[PDB]
């Protein structure tokens, strides 16, 4: 029975989708951003001007302090805190209860946001970027250890927003026409391969290595599509190009400034969807994702900004590898196949679309090239 998981998520524009969660005994109810580009299960456990609440582990029976403390710095923001474990279970989730490892977090710095509505962070990736090291058994792995649930999720993340998270099977009534996968490279982070990124239909001719320099990951916790510096120079000169018509703030293509229109003029039309080409499971096939301005120009929602309809560019430069964020997920089902190291894409229920465009999942396609595009 899925049908009881789905909608079990909600959020913000920006501010991360969040499912709810408890910990402890008697169970204390909290909300968990739900973050495939971690794999630390860490909770407010202090107060905190942003928290309307937290885990007290003093009123929790079942609690064991590990006696170990942990840190984790992200690209933005960090947390302190106190390794142990406790009862953990999901609500709108599996009908399971499990042991895992919480990092009761003490600490922090630019790691809560200001009316977020979540509490806590699910690292759902692999152990070997676990911190304080790869011994710290994340939570999905305790969660297939100590139940029966297959080794596998999905996450449908819808924009304005909401969306499901599916543990231990693929729900066919949260997509429409194929699942199309991509093999995860190396399990760590969801690693996975680009092989050809197009800007309405024009290829951006690089080699395809450098659409991967140094990783290319499917993060849910991340908001934007991040990309390597070269490639996010050539997108927004190929994405300004297609918009010349329309002149913005030098800032906007920074993400510093946000573009906003008279409420319901915004002219979607002008800006051109972008097309990431994964590495396909057979030999030199690929498929491609599309992507509608839509999805990569994010609505905001701060209520100063709400006279007008104002958005923020959602593409930015990384330092650290290509980054497939919400932007990038939402509209799409996205199955994370563990027992088969591979990551699907299909059309989900609330993909973005409008009269003459949709976000898609395509293929095959195919490449007389023999070059690999992971890099190292
Ligand atoms: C493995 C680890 C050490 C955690 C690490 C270090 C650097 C980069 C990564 C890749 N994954 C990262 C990319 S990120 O830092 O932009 C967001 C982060 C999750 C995260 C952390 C604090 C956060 N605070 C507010 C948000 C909401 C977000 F949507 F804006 C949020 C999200 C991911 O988790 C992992």
């Amino acid at each position: 029975s899925f049908v009881e998981m789905v909608d079990n998520l909600r959020g913000k524009s920006g501010q991360g989708y969040y499912v709810e969660m408890t910990v402890g005994s008697p169970p204390q109810t909290l909300n968990i951003l739900v973050d495939t580009g971690s794999s630390n299960f860490a909770v407010g456990a202090a107060p905190h001007p942003f928290l309307h609440r937290y885990y007290q582990r003093q009123l929790s029976s079942t609690y064991r302090d590990l006696r170990k403390g942990v840190y984790v710095p992200y690209t933005q923001g960090k947390w302190e805190g106190e390794l142990g474990t406790d009862l953990v279970s999901i609500p709108h989730g599996p009908n399971v209860t499990v042991r895992a490892n919480i990092a009761a977090i003490t600490e922090s710095d630019k790691f809560f946001i200001n009316g977020s509505n979540w509490e806590g962070i699910l690292g759902l990736a692999y152990a070997e970027i676990a911190r304080p090291d790869d011994s710290l058994e994340p939570f999905f792995d305790s969660l297939v250890k100590q139940t029966h649930v297959p080794n596998l999720f999905s996450l449908q993340l819808c924009g304005a927003v909401g969306g499901s998270m599916i543990i231990g099977g693929i729900d066919h009534s949260l997509y429409t026409g194929s699942l199309w996968y991509t093999p995860i490279r190396r399990e760590w982070y969801y690693e996975v391969i680009i092989v050809r990124v197009e800007i309405n239909g024009q290829d951006l001719k690089m080699d395809c290595k450098e659409y991967n320099y140094d990783k290319s990951i499917v993060d849910s916790g991340t908001t934007n599509l991040r990309l390597p510096k070269k490639v996010f120079e050539a997108a927004v000169k190929s994405i300004k190009a297609a918009s010349s018509t329309e002149k913005f703030p030098d800032g906007f293509w920074l993400g510093e400034q946000l573009v906003c229109w008279q409420a319901g003029t915004t002219p979607w039309n002008i800006f051109p969807v972008i097309s990431l080409y994964l590495m396909g499971e057979v030999t030199n096939q690929s498929f491609r994702i599309t992507i509608l301005p839509q999805q990569y120009l994010r609505p905001v929602e701060d209520v100063a900004t709400s006279q007008d309809d104002c958005y923020k560019f959602a593409i930015s430069q990384s330092s650290t590898g290509t980054v497939m964020g919400a932007v990038i997920m939402e509209g799409f089902y996205v199955v994370f196949d563990r027992a088969r190291k591979r990551i699907g894409f299909a059309v989900s229920a609330c993909h973005v679309h409008d009269e003459f465009r949709t976000a898609a999942v395509e293929g095959p396609f195919v490449t007389l090239d023999m070059e690999d595009c992971g890099y190292n």
